[PDB]
């Protein structure tokens, strides 16, 4: 009974909402231009297929269509649809419909992972049962079996553009596509946004809240960074001083800004500060991508295995470099693998400002050395066991040791995945 829902496209998204509409008693039927899409076997047997070709006939007898964020609303078949005047949304638009719970709602470009993270983190050791997902992560219907009290939503521009009304209680962009991003804040009970990026302050009524972050001194009510005189730099909101930067583990300004973002969002939700800072003072990054590890001996060592180019590797000694130089710290840096024929010059002026050693692994480990000597010591290691011993012989409190390789991983690992493990495996084994 009742109107058809067509679902355009499956893969691990059309698998959710074919399941969902099928559970909650709707006619479904499904079509994808794959013959055997991903997920085939995964909906129920009753439910009408049309596979290897967007069955144009079937989408302009729907009710509705979900469309797979995969798929763009510009296709012929479904532009056929939307001129016939059928609804046309996506599983955050079937999401919203399920549940009223508070929705935080994050879009923008790649720092976003951080911040969904580390807002999730903030809200389950606040005590709330939260469900985290969208975008690349959980399904987000699939989020609703937790019966959670808080979503969490990571959305791209493409789930965005089929959403309406998504009333979030709080949203954010993180950097017309600029058009779809801020579809996320269509009946927004909160805003945060960036000073930062002008682009990221949504056109809302003068009755919703709005709270900025940034990386300068925030007017009231608004966070930001405060500097002792001594350089010290000190997350704040308003005049506040909240916490030092070096008492968290994550570091650099974007970290910082990140970090800030996540204050905003759960001030926003109503987590308590006393919370929200212990929870970032206990965050250790997310995994391979200037991930805190450990701190033995006072040094602080961090997995930056993601960081296989040269201007990845300028930007973590950068902002590793500048958040210890303060305390007088110094970077035992590991650095080499497969160079792809880049040139390692960048690197040069980075580390001879904070550096103190410089342990060269891997294959390209000679072209490396032409690069950057004179700058700091050298040193060689055959293996990643005795680079991370040499840099723990090399430092003292206040020093920090990063892999950050500048260098592709495949002569001596799979990936920077198996790279950043094993680097984590041989810190914890340092007595």
């Amino acid at each position: 009974r009742g109107g058809l829902k067509v679902v355009a496209g499956l893969g691990i998204s059309g698998v959710s909402a074919v399941n969902f509409l099928h559970e909650q008693g709707y006619q479904v039927a499904v079509t994808d231009s794959r013959p055997t899409p991903p997920g085939h076997d995964q909906i129920p047997a009753g439910v009408k297929t049309s596979f290897g070709q967007l069955d144009q006939e079937l989408l302009l007898q729907a009710e509705e269509i979900i469309l797979s964020p995969g798929l763009a609303p510009q296709l012929p078949e479904i532009q056929a649809a939307i001129a016939k005047g059928i609804s046309v949304v996506g599983d955050i638009q079937l999401l919203r419909r399920a549940t009223d719970v508070p929705i935080v709602a994050i879009t923008g470009s790649n720092a976003k992972s951080t911040v969904t993270t580390l807002i999730g983190l903030m809200a389950k050791d606040a005590g709330k049962k939260v469900a985290v997902g969208g975008n690349l992560g959980r399904p987000a219907l699939d989020l609703l079996k937790d019966q959670p009290e808080l979503l969490v939503l990571e959305l791209s521009s493409f789930q965005l553009e089929t959403t309406s009304h998504l009333n979030a209680e709080v949203a954010v962009v993180l950097n017309g596509y600029h058009q779809a991003k801020h579809r996320i804040f269509q009946g927004a009970k909160k805003v945060v946004f960036n000073r930062d990026d002008a682009l990221s302050r949504p056109l809302v009524p003068d009755t919703t809240p709005m709270q900025s972050f940034g990386l300068n001194a925030p007017d009231l009510n608004q966070y930001g960074v405060l500097r002792d005189a001594d350089g010290t730099l000190w997350l704040a909101r308003g005049l506040q001083r909240l916490i030092k930067s070096s008492d968290l583990y994550i570091q650099g300004m974007h970290n910082v800004a990140n970090a800030l973002a996540c204050l905003a969002l759960g001030e926003a939700i109503g987590l308590p500060m006393e919370s929200m800072l212990e929870t970032l003072k206990q965050f250790k990054g997310l995994e391979h991508r200037c991930e805190y590890v450990k701190t033995v001996h006072d040094v602080r060592y961090y997995n930056d295995s993601k960081g296989t180019n040269v201007g990845a590797t300028l930007a973590a000694i950068d902002g590793l470099g500048a958040a210890i130089e303060v305390k007088k710290g110094k970077v035992a840096l590991i650095l080499g693998g497969q160079g792809k024929g880049q040139d390692f010059g960048p690197l040069r002026s980075s580390i001879e400002k904070y550096a103190k050693v410089v342990v060269l692994i891997g294959e390209d480990a000679p072209v490396i050395e032409q690069a950057i000597q004179g700058a700091t010591k050298i040193l060689h290691a055959a293996t990643l066991k005795e680079a991370v011993e040499l840099c723990q012989r090399e430092t003292q409190a206040e020093d920090v040791v990063l892999l950050s390789p500048a260098c592709a991983s495949f002569d001596m690992f799979k990936s920077y995945n198996d790279r950043g493990q094993q680097f984590v495996a041989c810190v914890n084994s340092l007595v």
